RNA sequence: UCUU
């Protein structure tokens, strides 16, 4: 199947494919990083495992935004 | 919070 993962504006303090592989990588059937300088995108297999890694990482306490993940559930390529 |  496939999947991409969108980040918010937090890593606005340079960036790296290792910034989003220490979010997201023990994780579904995986595909690809694609890295942007100023907030990056994955693009892997299996949705449902990219969403319950949101609500794994993106976990959030009553002390405002401090995480951004959002799924595109895109099944194509 | 949808792509130097």
């Amino acid at each position: 199947p496939k999947s991409r993962l969108f980040i918010g504006n937090l890593p606005l303090k340079n960036v790296s494919k290792e910034d989003l592989f220490r979010i997201f990588s023990p994780y579904g059937h995986i595909m690809q990083i694609n890295i942007k300088n100023a907030f990056g995108f994955i693009q892997f297999d299996n949705p449902q495992s990219v969403r319950d890694a949101i609500e794994c990482e993106s976990q959030e306490m009553n002390f405002g935004k401090k995480l951004i993940l959002e799924v595109s559930s895109s099944n194509a390529r």
